[PDB]
């Protein structure tokens, strides 16, 4: 309600009739994936990140409307240094759009991969980013919220490479741990998800796991999944290291000249604790926060 | 023309061959190959110092042949796109070679962004392709085969001028002989040409292998990766030639100035180099001409 | 917030603050009246540590005041285009500030091609310019004045991302109250606007100085040169405006890719920065918009 | 036996002598007075066609005499540090000279990094100095004076081999019976020795002007700059000789690999060259020997 209500044809323009070409070459479309497509725009002189929702999977009306509702609803209460900022939205012209503040460095995912040829993130920059992400999450768990879709792709970077969590559409209003809560409709990103999450069980323990996957993604500079790589899953490296088959040293990203063993292995151990298969044998976000704060 | 070096000079200038990486204040630049190179300083000039090491695979006298050959070829061949040899060390029998240091290391490394270097642009990638393609021309013109064209050997100076290093396996060719063989295989397999693996030495082998480097330039992927499907880069060429994937699927996303035409032009050249039939391949002069015609 | 260091730590990481030049296996990177700087490795991360050498110029208190003003602004401000302070070492005397190292040094030196570096070409010279303008904007958003904009204080990282450095002389402005004064004038005279030299303080003094920098980019000439006519770069603008000379003449010849429209565009910016009435200048927001509107 | 070309044959390869720079698809590589240099292609061979041009100063016969002289020398003199002629065109009333193309232009240009070429290191320069010196020694071994030795006329090949050029003003000499005189007077002021400027002729003069080229190499500064203090280069010898400045003040900073023991050696020779009293200067063979002993 405090968020500004745009009209659809107020922001179809700024997005350049939603120009499907990238910034690289003329057009607007910055990022795809999820349940829409994120374009750039220009309002109040400034740049912004617009997201036109669209039905790729889950082809049903109110579903995407409720995730839209959820996105907004969450963003109302939740505000933090390590969370994105919604400026407004657009429901009229029934194509659900969302206007945010522009993050000039986009996803952690992309900046690890160096998509469009960006410089490789130094160890030191990542350390901060890992701490930042963990902090933003802690706020959600404090404000009793589960994200249900934590991944590099949903962790974005401002003008100073500040980790800010994004996409609270699948986020769930939670309790302490009432008792074990469930869904029939299971949703999330497979390579990142916790086992119980993959069994439809909902819990703030499940977002800890997936952050483990990010902390690895960071250390290795390898995504959680790749259909042309053995092992296809990053996750599987844990057991490789856990069976002394290789060390973490072997997997440390080589696109860095500022990495050291102590910090790396500290960030490994933390990441492994998150990825402990017993949901309840894992540490809580705050314990993680601490561990990362201690690392430096 | 060159310069002799008491071993200690070379030891000292490299902090007694500081095995620590140069990326963290050490002196070691790279290993493997044949020996191990260190970033040194000789009379204020920064140099490279390939200190050879004895591997149970090559003889202690077979390693002289290579040490000799490296020198033999240099003496004749000086070129803007070929690394320079200042001197050497036969004394301290461990055998170090002293070259002019190359501030941007290997193409391979910079294709990987090793130690956190920025990803090379397409435009810059073209200059490098053109660089080595001239550098090879000078070898064929001077009746020489390299026998190990790899991005590991295509080094870069402070302006990214490509210069071919490591003439340990180089030989001498003469005219339309062909079928010329050996009883000992040597080279880096992910780049080597089919016949070359058989021993069959010929300048046309170098073309094929340059063909492989052009892929590495376009894809940003090494010729071999053990943790990848398919582990050898050539397989891709067939996926593209049979249309399962396209050239576009394997463009390096770690650049953003790479237009579709010149990239599909550079691929054509690599395809033509990587002809299964050796004699349908273009000799370096055509490659070089197309690489001109590209930009 | 920042890791306050102790004592020796920074000495031992800097080879006892070894004074030798980096380009010949030394430890000293740069110098100035403010103090001296060295390259150091702190836990594998390379850093720039500035050990503060006092002169006849300023006293303990003044020197400390500047040592603090860095931290106060750095506490508030971190940015892509603003260098990154990691810590400090106030214990004892001499004083140290720690930053993240910047592998391509200052804009002034890569314009001068100091230590055999290649000459930055026009496209890089815009990126850098466009970068520097962003850093200035963020300070002017945080209501801060730099009071010493120059190419020496615009450093270049691995990827030549331009970052604004050094905030000893930095000051916090107002929204729009009134022009401010001081009894001790400060900075590098070659860049400093007339008012700034009169002890005046205003956001638009940084603009003017940034205007000078842009000439240093376009021409490749420093802001001043003892052995050159005219010794001050600022003079050549009037020689262009009163058209005894063309900006065309003064363009840097250590590059090939410059084109007239974009170069005259950057001088069209540099001109408006260098207006004599401080108010007739456009604010950095405009400048930034122009440098963007260029490419 | 040089090939005799048709003026049309040479107009073809140059595209009617296309006046643009090659940057924008032209053929003009440079000029000066004497004539103009165009880029060309015959039998693949990149070539440097030199279309002689009349500049209010020379009669069509005074220019022809230099045309005849250029060839007269080339015919007799062949050295790996002297540029190579291939032919000419007398018919078509323009007069032309076809030399093998030099892919790294002049010494002058590269010192200046013209068109953004990377700065030449100390090492390269030393090599170059030697190369240039040896060619002169060949000229004087076949009793000849160049009479216009400058950076410009020293050109650089694909391995940066120093080769001297333009012998239109080269004169035939003997075993120094007496000194020769003229009533011309030819040459380029900033490089010319006093007696040369007085209209004397001798091989002593080339030696002096080589000194000027050596400084240029140490300094990376041209023999003259009308916007510089001192405008001449050879005055620096005085400032050095009167210890007002040091040679170490003037070393070109666009290297990273200079050293005192070798640079101060080069200066010592360079000074001997510039000895006001001509006869006190050492014969080129010495210069050569000295330069040889410097490495
Ligand atoms: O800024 C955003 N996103 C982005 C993505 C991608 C981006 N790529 C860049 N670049 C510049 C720097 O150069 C590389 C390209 O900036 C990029 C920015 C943003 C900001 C706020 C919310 C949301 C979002 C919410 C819900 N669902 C999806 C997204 N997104
Ligand atoms: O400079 C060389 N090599 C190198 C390797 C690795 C290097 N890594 C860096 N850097 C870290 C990354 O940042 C840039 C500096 O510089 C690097 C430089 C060099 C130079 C001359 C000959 C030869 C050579 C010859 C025969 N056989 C093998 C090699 N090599
Ligand atoms: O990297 C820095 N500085 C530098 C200087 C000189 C340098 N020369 C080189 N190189 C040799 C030549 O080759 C390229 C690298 O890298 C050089 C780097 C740096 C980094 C961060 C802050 C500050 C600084 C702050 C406040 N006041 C002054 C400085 N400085
Ligand atoms: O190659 C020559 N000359 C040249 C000039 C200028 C050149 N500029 C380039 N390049 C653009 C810049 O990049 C490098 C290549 O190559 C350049 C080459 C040459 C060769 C032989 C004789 C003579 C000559 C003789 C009598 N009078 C005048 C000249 N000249």
């Amino acid at each position: 309600t405090r968020f500004h209500s745009f009209s659809f044809y107020e922001l179809k323009n700024v997005t350049n009739n939603f120009d499907e070409r990238p910034i690289s070459v003329g057009g607007n479309k910055m990022g795809e994936g999820g349940f829409g497509v994120v374009y750039k725009g220009y309002v109040n002189n400034t740049t912004v990140a617009v997201k036109k929702l669209a039905a790729m999977v889950d082809i049903t009306t109110e579903e995407l409307k409720q995730q839209f509702d959820q996105e907004i609803k969450v963003m109302a209460k939740c505000q933090h240094e390590n969370l994105v900022e919604l400026l407004g939205f657009s429901s009229d012209g029934d194509d659900l759009c969302l206007v945010y503040v522009y993050m000039p460095n986009g996803s952690l995912l992309d900046r690890l991969s160096c998509l469009d040829g960006t410089p490789p993130l130094s160890w030191h920059m990542r350390c901060k980013i890992a701490q930042g992400a963990a902090n933003g999450i802690n706020f959600l768990h404090e404000n009793h919220h589960i994200h249900r879709d934590i991944k590099s792709a949903n962790i974005l970077l401002d003008e100073a490479f500040t980790a800010k969590i994004s996409d609270f559409g699948l986020a769930r209003a939670s309790e302490k741990f009432a008792q074990t809560v469930m869904t029939s409709r299971i949703v999330g990103t497979t390579a990142y998800m916790a086992p119980e999450a993959l069994r439809g069980e909902i819990t703030p323990k499940s977002d800890i796991y997936s952050f483990g996957v990010v902390l690895l993604e960071i250390i290795t500079g390898l995504p959680a999944v790749d259909e042309h790589r053995e092992p296809q899953l990053l996750l599987d490296i844990k057991e490789e290291i856990e069976d002394e088959e290789k060390t973490i040293e072997d997997y440390i990203d080589k696109k860095m000249n500022d990495a050291d063993s102590t910090s790396v292995e500290a960030m490994y151990s933390v990441a492994s604790q998150c990825l402990h298969e017993k949901k309840n044998k894992r540490p809580d976000i705050k314990k993680v926060q601490q561990l990362l704060q201690e690392m430096t």
